[PDB]
């Protein structure tokens, strides 16, 4: 039964274009999947998309023997600074394969073991921050959460410290990168290069390149010219090889690599706290539950790998998050060869998919009639959620390498925020979605009264 495939209104020659002309383009198209239905075709100038909305037909888009990975417009803009590193690299190209085989082993669970004292260091860091305010400040939940992130995604990655927590303005690199980023982004909703965009923009970009370019570079060859074996990924990346081709990775790609762990971890996984710490504190029976399992695991001044695991709850609650705003909302992909979708759209080589996570989550055939509720216990039993049903990290061989990383970092800090303090919605915040390359929850603010445990 092949049905007509519906399409949002039109401006001519722009198209649908105008219609995600708004900053909060990914909630703009879960209004239009609402009245459309589960697969729409977005049309733009010279571009034409298909968004997904239900299990149905994505568990049909993440068969890899029929669909890739495609790099939307965004990742091709993204890709002018993090150039072919495993997220802007076409799961064809050498590199992509050669970094994937060699960085797989090093993400996985049991290499968190490795980076949980980095982990621990910036961790503390908050928590003593937080420690020391005096009462009657409050916190900025998004702000700390993204100094959190970046910090450890440095340390871990380069073994290089920001020192976010001493200072207001960012160390310039981190300044150049999220200007980079934000650019990327506006080139995407570019009326065209020279409306907005001009000379002054394109200088700043390439200049904000050069800044990233400098500080890594410099670092990857004093690492090499002092021999230095640190536990952090560059070392694993100068020291790897490839086991199909028995190459090791250019210094150039490293270097990527070091800028892609960076722009594509620290925004998504500062983003998961916060959204988390929302609904926590917007959910007083849920947090109980959670601080309760914090006190009752945490029994340690720091946490401890082992512990962090036993967080059964806290992890429940992360998913949960994770299931009602995954940060990073969606990806594409491309058909390999003809074929038909769900055996009624028809769809052509290389026609583009995009698939759009948030409405996924929302599947009342799969999740039950109360989707928009906050419950962790839908996850009590992971087992008992269908494939592809769940998929905020993406999928195949194309998923989150840094999944495993995200994930202990968030339950280690959770854990030790509902461990030391108690949390007061003192403004009664109202939910606003920010969105740049993901989402986070703008302006959340929050007051921490302390528990008086000792770190
Ligand atoms: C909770 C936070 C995170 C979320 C929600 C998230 C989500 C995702 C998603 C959806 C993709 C697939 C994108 C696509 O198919 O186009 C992805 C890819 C990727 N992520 Fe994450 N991510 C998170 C944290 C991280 C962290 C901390 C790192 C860095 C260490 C990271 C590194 C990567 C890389 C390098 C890829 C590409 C893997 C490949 O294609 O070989 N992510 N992530």
């Amino acid at each position: 039964t092949i049905k007509e495939m519906p399409q949002p209104k039109t401006f001519g020659e722009l198209k649908n274009l105008p219609l995600l002309n708004t900053d909060k383009p990914v909630q703009a198209l879960m209004k239009i999947a609402d009245e459309l239905g589960e697969i729409f075709k977005f049309e733009a100038p010279g571009r034409v998309t298909r968004y997904l909305s239900s299990q149905r037909l994505i568990k049909e888009a993440c068969d890899e023997s029929r669909f890739d990975k495609n790099l939307s417009q965004a990742l091709k803009f993204v890709r002018d600074f993090a150039g072919d590193g495993l997220f802007t690299s076409w799961t064809h190209e050498k590199n992509w394969k050669k970094a994937h085989n060699i960085l797989l082993p090093s993400f996985s669970q049991q290499a968190m073991k490795g980076y949980h004292a980095m982990m621990v260091d910036i961790a503390v860091q908050l928590v003593q921050k937080w420690e020391r305010l005096n009462a009657d400040e409050h916190i900025e939940v998004p702000e700390d959460m993204t100094r959190l992130t970046l910090d450890t995604i440095g340390l871990c990655g380069f073994n290089y410290r920001f020192n976010s927590f001493y200072r207001d303005q960012p160390h310039p690199f981190i300044t150049s990168m999220v200007r980079a980023l934000d650019e990327a982004m506006n080139k995407l909703q570019r009326a065209n290069p020279d409306d907005p965009a001009y000379d002054e923009n394109k200088r700043q970009f390439q200049e904000d390149i050069k800044v990233m370019n400098d500080l890594v570079d410099k670092i990857i060859a004093d690492r090499k010219a002092s021999g230095e074996q640190s536990d952090d990924l560059l070392t694993h990346m100068l020291n790897g090889k490839d086991p199909e081709t028995g190459e090791p990775l250019d210094d150039e790609n490293i270097r990527y690599q070091i800028i892609t762990f960076l722009i594509a971890g620290h925004e998504a996984t500062s983003g998961l706290l916060s959204f988390a710490l929302y609904f926590l504190v917007k959910n007083p029976h849920v947090l109980q539950k959670a601080a309760e399992e914090a006190a009752r695991v945490l029994v340690d001044p720091v946490p401890s790998y082992k512990q962090v695991k036993q967080l059964k709850y806290v992890g429940m609650v992360l998913n949960e998050a994770l299931r009602l705003w995954p940060t990073a909302p969606a990806f594409s992909l491309y058909a390999k060869e003809d074929t038909v979708l769900g055996g009624e759209y028809p769809l052509e080589k290389g026609d583009e998919l995009m698939v759009l996570i948030p409405q996924l989550h929302r599947d009342k055939t799969i999740w039950g009639d109360d989707v928009e509720e906050f419950r962790p216990e839908r996850f009590e039993n992971p087992s008992a959620i269908p494939q592809h049903a769940f998929k905020p990290f993406g999928n195949g061989q194309r998923a989150c390498i840094g999944q495993q990383f995200a994930l202990h970092e968030a339950t280690l800090v959770l854990g030790m925020m509902l461990k030391h303090f108690d949390f007061e919605d003192h403004t009664n915040y109202e939910l606003d979605i920010k969105e740049t390359l993901t989402l986070k929850p703008e302006g959340f603010v929050v007051k921490a009264k302390s528990k008086k445990i000792p770190l």
